[PDB]
């Protein structure tokens, strides 16, 4: 029974509006409705993993698990196993997997982050799950960010707090936040970004939606504009949106957007918006393809419509050789030539690197680099040919070319990371000097770059 080199992953996000769901929600898990939808010919083919994020969820865990499992069994005739479930207030994540995957899944972590302070602490935040699927690390975040059209900067702050403080994945990756811990990270939820057009334009917006003309609305979507300005979700992907705004609907129909201010809304307008989103970030040169991104049309208990996204994701085996794991395989090596970091910092500490990878027995600390002044007022840290030769546990190119090296640049004075990035070993050639590059981030914001050359020796 061979180990897979690809799986499919379903991501769902639904703000349930504190109401129980209707009796049938299968259209969600089938990726049917509006947008990029799934072909009918796939309806009986189960996804490998289903990840369900809810917000304003009124159900108990037991109640929602029974609905989800009975839904999937009706679609697929498969009884899914529960990998994890975690709830913060009314924000919930459920991970279900095909029973054949049960002994491929390990290292299951859950965590939550509560956002805000005083007034604004008590209902917004995020839940997450991570695990290993054979050789591949997977992370999932469901966040309910701050509401309201004039609070985009709050939402961006909520995002930074969640990625800083959510504790998922391998704790030995101490310099790295969740945006670097996983082969594939999926971040979804009621992100609550709005279409920023004047209140007076509400009926104009509604008209546009009825004509399926979304371009002049998407050009004002706050998530797209904040991402384009590098204010949030740096280095994440999102599929093109081709479905109508998923908020705010009159309940029990989808014929009406309920946008006008009411006491129940704090006298705020809710112009039609794409509140409900799925984004992802995968390591460089790993296969990930979005195969659906859309909203259901027939689930109408909430003022939001459910959103679905599905992905093909590359996965790798749990590799064993005669040598590693448990020793190095001295037919493998990783060399860095002519490497330098460019940092936005004003500081003048010396810096050193750490190299982290599950292809190493443990992380590797470099010597301090040589600081120079860049022409345009930057710090350039030169490592030259001074960097330690990395000794992978396995030399087989079928394993080693699929790996990645995480890099942190740390202050000698504080041991704090000033920037994190990732280099793929999926090279065009072995035993050949080749350019490498990663941006560097800290707390998910750009802090610099790392570039140089690599030389990879495998057993072939
Ligand atoms: O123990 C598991 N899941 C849960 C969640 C709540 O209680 N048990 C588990 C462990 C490994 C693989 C799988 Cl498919 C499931």
């Amino acid at each position: 029974q061979p180990e897979p080199d690809m799986i499919t992953i379903f991501i769902g996000t639904w703000n349930m509006g504190n109401a129980p769901p209707p009796k049938k929600i299968t259209s969600w898990f089938l990726s049917k409705g509006q947008g990029k939808t799934r072909d009918d010919s796939a309806d009986y083919i189960p996804h490998d993993i289903y990840v369900i994020g809810t917000q304003e969820d009124p159900l108990s865990e037991k109640e929602w698990l029974e609905i989800l499992k009975h839904s999937l069994q009706e679609i697929t005739s498969v009884t899914f196993k529960t990998v994890a479930i975690h709830t913060l207030w009314n924000i919930r994540i459920v991970v279900l997997a095909k029973p054949e995957h049960e002994n491929r899944i390990s290292h299951i972590c859950t965590d939550n982050v509560k956002t805000g302070i005083a007034n604004t602490l008590g209902n917004k935040g995020a839940v997450g799950v991570s695990f290993m699927f054979n050789g591949t690390s997977l992370g999932f975040v469901n966040s309910h960010l701050t509401s309201g059209s004039e609070k985009k900067l709050r939402r961006n702050q909520n995002y930074m707090n969640i990625l800083r403080f959510l504790a998922l994945g391998d704790k030995k990756l101490s310099p790295f936040n969740i945006t670097h811990r996983f082969t594939h990270l999926f971040w979804f939820g009621d992100l609550n970004y709005r279409v920023d057009l004047p209140t007076w334009e509400a009926e104009t917006i509604i008209q546009k939606i009825k004509q399926q003309q979304y371009a002049d609305l998407l050009s004002h979507d706050q998530l797209l504009t904040e991402r384009r300005e590098q204010k949030v979700f740096l280095h994440f992907e999102e599929e093109e949106i081709t479905f109508a705004p998923t908020y705010r609907f009159e309940r029990l129909t989808r014929d009406k957007y309920a946008y006008t201010k009411q006491k129940a809304t704090g006298m705020k307008y809710n112009l039609p918006s794409w509140c409900d989103r799925v984004l992802w970030k995968s390591y460089p040169l790993v296969h990930v393809v979005c195969q659906s991104y859309g909203s259901t049309s027939d689930i109408m208990t909430s003022d939001h419509s459910p959103v679905f996204a599905t992905f093909e994701a590359g996965v790798t085996s749990q590799f064993v050789s005669k040598n590693g794991p448990g020793t190095v395989d001295s037919q493998g090596q990783i060399e860095f030539l002519r490497c330098y970091a460019t940092l936005k910092t004003k500081s003048q500490t010396k810096f050193y690197l750490e190299f982290h990878s599950s292809c190493l027995e443990s992380f590797v600390k470099s010597q301090e680099g040589e600081n120079e002044e860049g022409s345009e007022g930057e710090l350039v840290v030169k490592f030259g040919e001074t960097l330690p030769k990395l000794k992978p546990i396995i030399s087989d190119p079928e394993y080693l070319l699929d790996q990645h090296i995480l890099i942190s640049i740390k202050s000698s004075d504080s041991d704090e990371s000033y920037g994190e990035g990732c280099i793929a070993l999926r090279l065009e050639a072995t035993e050949t000097q080749l350019p490498i590059y990663t941006p560097l981030t800290h707390h998910g914001e750009l802090t610099g770059h790392f570039q140089g050359e690599i030389k990879l020796q495998t057993s072939q």
